[PDB]
């Protein structure tokens, strides 16, 4: 592994997690009405776990000799995923579309990291796998709500419980 | 402060909390169907906290030299808010209207007490403020469900948790 | 079983529990002095459990096709027991007399329900039995304090612990 | 009591509980979309309690001299209730119909056991009563969701909490 | 019910529980060797629950107007079961025989009390039923160890957990 | 606000709390006999909370640039309240008189601090308000015991629980 | 140390603990009225700890090569202290006299064991010391209640907490 | 990876776990006598963890686009392992032989899934690895009991604790 | 109060909290060496509490009719405090200077909000007061470390414990 | 033992603990800067345990017929150790010297009590030993910090945990 | 006391505990089969407590001015007991013989330390006494299993619970 | 995989963990003074986790058919890493150098095992990975303290918490 290339992927992934934690706050607040009450805790589950994903990625970046960018504006510009902006018409189905594209991108970025660190950096692989477990579950929540495909997933007992990345958290 | 005038406000406020704890029991039970399952725990959250509000107001009444009325019928007639009766057509939106008017009146009565004890009775102000925190949150739950205005409030983890009046409880 | 006759008994029993929860609040507050400090937590134990008895009776009423009355004034008028009014002279022995009559009536009403649902409605029998366990223990607390007959009962570790009706509570 | 006749009733009841635990797994997973999210935890509550009912029935069968059948295929054929198959059109209301018939049959079988062991086998009566408490509550959940009749029941705090059969569990 | 006849049965039952708590202490200590290590916790489970049975029977005796005998020697003479004396040859199988006869007698005495208070004293019936649940489980433990008949019972998680008589304890 | 004048008030208030924690130790020990057993835990409740009041006041003194006096003898001389000395005849009613004057003085000193920091030092106001909540409750305990005036206050579950100043504690 | 002489002292001490656990049950139940409500939990504290003292003495008897007597009647006859019989007139002060003599004897017997195993059997000394800590505290509870001498002891948080003999318990 | 081939492997594996949860129930009940008491909790540990393995496999089947078979009879026929039938002579060693073959097959099937998803489906690999951790430990328990080969494994603190598949559970 | 002017202050305050949570992550990581190990948990305490301050401010913004800005870049530009950039020479004392200026500004912004909502918006005042409690404590930690002025403050037991804003959190 | 001479030693020891609890509060607050942050929790550990030592000594004084002095000024004058005054130059090494002399004196006074009650008053010996355990550990903390001699001791998990005197605390 | 002679005894005792923690690991793993499953947790109980004994002895060695040997080989050579080597024929009875001799030697060494520090070093005496409590219990476990002498000891609820040396642990 | 070659690696790795647990005990005790107080808990964190690594490696050795060596001297000679001897001049930086070389070697040995069991022994890979997670974190603690390179790692909440190898522990 070229460590610089892996450092870029991990920094971009952390930027994606950090901006997601802000943008899901707006998306949660606009999940109003009787329809939105059902999905509020699902958005809350994903948002707090995505904040935990930023908390697990940063220690690994500094173990590898990398650093967070000096300016937070530069951090936002580095996100591996497009901003989960609130839709021009914030209906429940339009918000769910935005959440689905945000979590499909997250599954893609952590699949990229796992495919790059497989058998070469076992710690980075295990961190990306732990997050990829939770990104896949986030994607299935929003896919079932939006499309109706049985995903077999239940709701978290507590928001931000993070069953897979907990061993990486303090 | 005229203590008699403040005792009247606190007794009428406690009567509002006590009758609400009965009338929300009826309202919870008629939140039936798929739509009502989402609001049942929100009604349960408010009803148990309103019961805690009665439990916190009564000790303050006796510290100030006041007493609860001898007869419970007289207590009911003294409620600062109109009875949250079940609507003639108990649809979910009609029930939500009743809950919204019940919590808007509760915000008004505790704003009246805070505006009256501000800088004169610091304990009575702090109790009324603690309840006013929860009444405002109750109103925002029902306003978001009925109208769809983003309120930013999440559901309680446990019903009757009462994060603001807990220090006044036993 | 005639369900209407059983619904009347259960509604009157719940009205008795609800008004007891209000009247024991007044009785607790007037158990003052050195004598009253000993019985305050005993009144508090009974009052909170009687509130739990109202919380367990209401779900059964709605399972049976019954409903709580629309107006809380009509609910109070339906109580199976006379109001536990504060005595004209609120001495400790006069308050204990009022508590004793309140809990002897409660044992009577739940014995009436058990004798009516024995072998016909096993759920209603089991609910009435669970409350009758606690009403009998409430009566023995006040009988020992007032008369001095050994009852063998200890004080609850926590008020409203409800060791018998807990399985019916949420 | 003819113990063989009671052993047949308990073995058929446990077969119903065991197959229900499998068939509710399929029903939970197809409760998709915005409507389904509301009932997923309700199906999850019933499925884990029905698994606890199998865990409590089996010890009693062996105390009475009975045994589970050697082959699991023979166990499935012995279920006291028709299989809760997924509907040909798995809409939310069609799934709710299947759940309603599954729990109405369970109330019937445990009423048959209680009516048979009343005053003759107190342990078998008490176990059947504890399960009948939970089957009645399961039926009222799905009856309220499908029809809108007020049932007065709240959601379990945790899935499979089993407030009534817990004393029979390990 | 003749209360005097029922008071005799409950006092004799409590005497059986109290002496069992002492005699099982001796039996536990002589369950030595590799064979006895397996049965030590099973004896300990039964002995601590039999102590809980004495703690639950005594309050009921005093509610009914009865009293424990003045002298503990008179209490021992009133035991409804023969003393679980240590065998002349304290082998594991001979000790198991003594434990089996002790628990078969206990099942008989509490079946006698249930058959006497069925539908006449609901509290006394419910207390005897709760103890009968645990005596039946105690008998099945020693029957499976001594004879090998499948009983379906698992060990208690903690000694003296008393899943059935806990609601009667303090 | 003149900070020196507020530092004097806070130092004198902390000296009152520190000496109270010693003098209530003596008062607790002389609450003997049957009458004194009821008030021992009430004295213990107040003494441990008064110790917590000293623990919350000292950090605020050092934030404002003040310091505790070098000598503990000088600290005692600065108490805002007269010493809660043991009465020459330590009867229960004489001890209660001493406790009542100690807590009436404490309400006065913290009402003085609140009246001085109202709208000018929000942190100092909030600390004095939190203690004033507990001083008022302490006064009501002893006023109810000594005079019999209904106060509406129940006993603390644990001594030194300090429901109002807990957020200021470590 | 003559082990036989020490085995006699420990067996007689355990017999005292066992009979005390029965006789304090009677004494607790007759601590009726308003006066007795204050001492009921104090008797309950001592009785459950004296039961723990029997639970800690028996293992030591078997480590030393001793055994409990075969017959429980022989065990009762070996008690180092006279039976704490209920007084002919069971007033609160007469019951307190019986409890005081019971605990003064217990302090004497464990001082005898400590004076005999000092510097020779460190385990037997440490067990007797742990019980002597609790017997001294039991004596001071009843001495303060009966005579009014300040003893400085507070009530246990939970009955039978046994702060000193806990390490010897299972 | 061909998803259809992987879906077949996971469905057959889930069928093995589900039937094992039933067949180990029979095997547990026939582990009687003094020898069987030692292995009862070991069978109980494996059976409850095998139930957890079914609960973890099903969500993955639905994420991958697969579904459980409509009929439970068809699910039983799909088990990747032969049924753990009770032996014709249910001795402890014959039962242990059945348990050993059941867990050796389970190690084989999850090794097959890991060898198929290695570096291609990281989530499916991680789920199969977590179960393979527990199947290997199950096999070592029964191998040590039957043959005596040192395996180094200790008993679970609680049945069904599932240290490796917990993150996949709800 | 002009609500728009108060919404601007609360949005700018929340932007300060959000950017602080990122910038303190960088500052924590460069608190290296032996000197920095002492301050790492102090920076961690402040950073997690500042994240809680953002979580408490956002719900209030939406109750008042305000919203978070659509773009996170716009949110960063609105921070009421200059960015806590890492110093060009990241020595411990240079880092402490940056932390001190960050928390002195935070005390100023929340003192501005309290001075604006004093007696007009009791909920907004109480939220700003709760944060001002923690900002003052954060400032005192860094002032004591950098300058040596006695502050009287101890370390948090757990990072992000937030003793003052906890009631505003979920 | 002359009880008066032992009462003097115990009263002087309690006065030392009480004044230490005040003087360590000042010493804690002046342990500022980067050097002082390391020793703040060590001073906090010792100060809260010394307060626990005062809480364990006082009950023993009243069991022995002694009493605390009427005036707190007289209590301070009786301290067995010189006041732990803040040094004229409050450097970290000068403060550590003051703490070392305070804890060397405490080890001396409790060694004096143990040498006086050895084999004569086992309860007083055990209390003094329990405190002497903690005083020795306090001395080793400050000796290692000041001089660098390996003491082998670790920091308390929680301040005032008091592992040795906890059995004497309520 | 000659501190050098006592330091040698404690270092040799710690060496015995450290090597025991390794040798019991081998002994645990060879306690295979049906017989060995009963004794596995008993060996595990002793081994984890012997590890705790090493953790408690080392701090005392450094308080007294002693140090652990530089090389671990030198530490092994200093063990006060012969190595608990696995028997040439690792049968259960041969393993039990090794465990019995290991714990008889440990009782001897701590009896030697207690007999040497009796009345001269109270902390060293109390530490050795706490370990001697557990060594005596360890010896009784293996003596009862090997010989069948009633020892009266029950199994630890959790391995390494260490009821007697816990106060010396961190 | 050649199992013998992997058994050698795991035995040498466990020998390294066992000796590290002893040598870090000496290193902890010599981390004296003000500088060493900061690193004492860091050494304690690593030492207790390295002890857990020995506890997780040993079961795997016995599953694979390997055994611990008979003699502990032979175990020490097999350590994969040189002994972490105390430096001739035990300064803080010299001790940190010894800790850094100890943990760099540990990262190397577990990287060797992971590189050898990748895709061939999934259980051995997962155990080595779990330890490698903690060895990497241990190395970064000592690298940041000695050199000052930002590592991003925080201190453990509790010593020996072992977030990664916990699932392999009992
Ligand atoms: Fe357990
Ligand atoms: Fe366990
Ligand atoms: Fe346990
Ligand atoms: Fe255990
Ligand atoms: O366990
Ligand atoms: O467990
Ligand atoms: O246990
Ligand atoms: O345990």
């Amino acid at each position: 592994i070229d460590v610089e290339k892996l450092l870029e992927l991990l920094i971009k992934a952390a930027a994606a997690e950090f901006t997601t934690y802000y943008y899901y706050t707006i998306l949660r607040n606009h999940a109003t009405g009787l329809e939105g009450e059902a999905i509020k805790e699902i958005i809350e589950d994903a948002r707090l776990e995505d904040r935990n994903h930023f908390e697990a990625l940063v220690p690994r970046i500094y173990e590898l000799g990398g650093e967070l960018p000096r300016d937070i504006r530069e951090f936002a510009d580095l996100a591996s995923c497009r901003d989960a902006y609130l839709p021009e018409e914030p209906t429940i189905e339009n918000i769910l579309k935005v959440l689905l594209e945000a979590e499909r991108c997250a599954v893609g970025v952590y699949t990229e990291i796992c495919n790059y660190t497989f058998g070469k950096d076992p710690r980075t692989y295990d961190l990306a796998l732990a997050i990829l477990h939770e990104e896949i579950e986030h994607e299935a929540w929003f896919e079932e709500l939006l499309t109706g495909k049985p995903s077999g997933h239940f709701r978290r007992g507590k928001p931000g419980e993070s069953p897979y990345v907990s061993k990486f958290l303090k």
